[PDB]
């Protein structure tokens, strides 16, 4: 059986001056006696050799080269694999035996000019009448619960609503988004409002971070401003004909992740109707969606549960809400930004509620989980900067690893009944040994042994 | 559980201001609702059933578009209801879960593209090898026109021509004498290249352009609202396409290339392929399925042109499948450019021969006859387009135009026969063979060796 591996990361992928190098990874009984790297606006085919040293066991390894210093900085590429008598496509979604979309190759953004800072956030979205008043809650309140934010994790706020270019006065008007704005500063936290106008809020005093919106006039003026600004969208279809224009930086990524979880996890979509969906089917539709972004776009969506158009995801798990932290440990380690919608850490209900700051109207095991999935995104690159796998998708069960450097990150999850789970070998998998992390789960010899309704994450040493 | 739907009548209907869909679907679990997935917002839209069945076995469901809101590419998808699940139909059959909002159907309403290239064939000439009035001039083009009427040619592209036309072929002049002597005899011209305006007005009137570039698609059109402006492109041309800066591309990846793979082995690079029929019908409906029905028309489909090699050539030793890629370049959904030479036999990596003794005249009068087959029957210019059957060396196909209905039967290998599972789009009171010596007899199809046949429904 062919076997083949490779992510727009390291291992992967390494630039050596103006070249990029591109890996590669083969196994199987008839392997091609060449490969092509297939790259670009005039497409080339690009010559690749196989390598001496295998990097895992029963591997050969396969380079070739991209010249950087001509081309647009998105570099799109895929790998043709090639017999005496036939070809076969490697790309983001296995196999092709006949050729891949120009926007389902694999893509790295070298240079890389979009905002940086967004991979390294943990973002909380904030409907300001219900946060905290200092129903009347306000900018000033928000200001005053800077602390509970940050032992939450929280490094990033988007506002919505904000304005009535004018603050809403029941929130505090223009006078407390500059106290807001000169506190986040402060504390180190990033700042987005819900919106000429683009460039007055970027600019000084106001200097937000970013805004949430051909209309790439917008982004180019927001850019011209404030080089690092985010500029994401609201979509909740599918966003790609956007972001593949890169007329904005981002996306709230319904299409590649929530609505996802909404069937696997909770058997409905956004009309409320029902969805019976495997995990097989999930990944399918989660790595196609992915297939169109390269890989920093990628670490820049904005992946959420809900936000203040959907019900919140734990009324909508209904009697099956004990799978609610397998959605947290999901959101967290899934390639892009996480977005906290406020009240989810300590357990809001509710369809389309004020923030209950009295503790014993709290979920605390809740929040403590929202706590250690901050705490371990914050003190590993992997699930900041990794590339993304899915190891395993059969019916109940999700099995992917993220991957950068030396860097594992396995995250699995199982929505159903106990079970124990085959782990064919994988080079990717091929790591000194496994720390457990999160959750209850046994790694023994290939072996995922899996307690019900349960999700846990294992790093690589 | 099975389901078809076209972008195309019978399936499609404009009342006033509303867009009428209808879907057919048919099995032993049926969907208890179905709602019509519709488009920059989208949109649930109820679906009602019908109760009269269109054909045996199939139950209809019919919803509808309001086209007063909403930019005119209308794009929809068909979401199935039970109690516990759903199922997307879609251009590409059935999806498990939603298909992206470029992969559904799609119909152009109202279609501000230039309706007039569905109903045209092509004819690129070098001009240096085509006429003398190697020498070649556009002079020679001209006096070679009653030639291209017989064959069946409605317009002309020509690549080189210059900015100014090339002294060699005549200059400026011999050019607009090439223009008015068209015009007369009803042919279209389409030359290669502030500029696009020029020779788009008096007294050029070209009807067309060959390729930030919206803004020459924009001149174009602001000149001349049915300028046909498409661009040649060896790669996956969808983005520009999706994105409406060409009205259309020369279709390597959704017609050539598929066919030089399924038919000779290669591809672009020289590189070898080894496709069967089920990998090419996949690969060429799903180029098709992120078009629109009216862009699908309009699609360049070509064998060969002026940076590949002759088609006959590449066959190599399998060159008796040239006529299953003439018959297939004129039913499949898109114009046909014939490329000066191939019809007569021309190959080569190419003066063409005049000389009577020097030519095909079998693989010229099938062009002819495939010419007159296309001009006559709608369904081969406006139809919708289902892949029947596709398996190994067979591939059937079926245009769909209101009531009628286009089978095309392709074999590239040896005498065989085929089963065709009943279809509603097959439905017919009989067919007429008017091309090859094909058999349909009783859910039997017998098909010669490297063959390809046309029926016609009665």
């Amino acid at each position: 059986m062919l076997k083949a591996w490779h992510l727009p990361v390291a291992p992967f992928i390494k630039e050596q001056q103006e070249r990029l190098m591109i890996t590669l990874w083969l196994s199987g009984d008839d392997l091609p006696p060449r490969v092509t790297l297939r790259a670009e606006n005039e497409e080339l085919s690009l010559p690749m050799h196989r390598l001496r040293q295998a990097p895992h066991p029963g591997v050969v390894a396969w380079r070739g080269e991209i010249n950087l210093v001509n081309g647009q900085p998105r570099r799109r590429y895929s790998f043709k694999l090639l017999w005496a008598d036939r070809q076969l496509w490697f790309t983001p979604q296995e196999f092709n035996r006949f050729p891949p979309a120009r926007l389902e190759q694999f893509a790295v953004d070298l240079p890389d000019s979009g905002p940086q800072w967004v991979a390294d956030q943990v973002f909380y979205q904030i409907f300001p009448d219900r946060f905290a008043r200092s129903y009347g809650g306000d900018l000033d309140g928000i200001s005053e619960k800077l602390p509970y934010l940050k032992q939450l994790g929280v490094t990033a706020l988007y506002l919505n609503p904000v304005f009535v270019r004018r603050v809403d006065p029941q929130f505090g008007g223009d006078a407390a988004l500059l106290r807001l704005r000169h506190n986040t500063q402060k504390e180190g936290m990033r700042l987005i409002l819900d919106g000429s106008v683009v460039r007055h809020w970027l600019k000084a005093p106001w200097s937000m971070d970013g805004w949430r919106l051909h209309i790439a006039g917008i982004t180019q003026a927001a850019k011209l401003e404030r080089p690092d600004a985010f500029v994401f969208g609201e979509h909740f279809g599918d966003a790609r004909q956007w972001l593949q224009a890169d007329v904005e930086d981002s996306a709230m990524n319904y299409r590649g992740f929530t609505f996802p979880l909404w069937g696997f996890l909770a058997n409905t979509d956004i009309s409320y109707d029902p969805q019976k969906i495997d995990a097989q089917t999930c990944m399918a539709w989660m790595d196609n969606y992915r297939a169109g972004l390269s890989h920093q776009q990628q670490l820049r969506m904005f992946n959420q549960l809900d936000s203040h158009d959907t019900a919140r995801f734990k009324s909508l798990l209904g009697k099956d809400v004990a799978r609610l932290p397998l959605a947290v440990v999901w959101l967290f380690s899934w390639p892009g930004v996480p977005c906290i919608y406020y009240g989810d850490e300590v357990g809001v209900d509710g369809n389309n509620k004020p923030f209950p700051w009295d503790p014993a109207l709290q979920d605390g095991d809740l929040l403590d989980l929202y706590k250690r999935m901050s705490k371990l995104r914050k003190a590993h690159q992997a699930l900041r900067y990794g590339g993304c796998q899915v190891i395993y998708a059969e019916d109940n069960v999700v099995v992917f690893v993220r991957v950068y450097k030396q860097q594992r990150v396995l995250v699995a999850i199982n929505r159903g009944e106990a079970c124990e789970v085959v782990i064919e070998d994988s080079p990717l998998l091929d790591v000194n040994g496994w720390q457990l992390k999160e959750g209850a789960g046994a790694l023994h010899d290939g072996v995922l042994t899996l307690p019900a309704i349960s999700a846990s994450v294992w790093f690589s040493r």
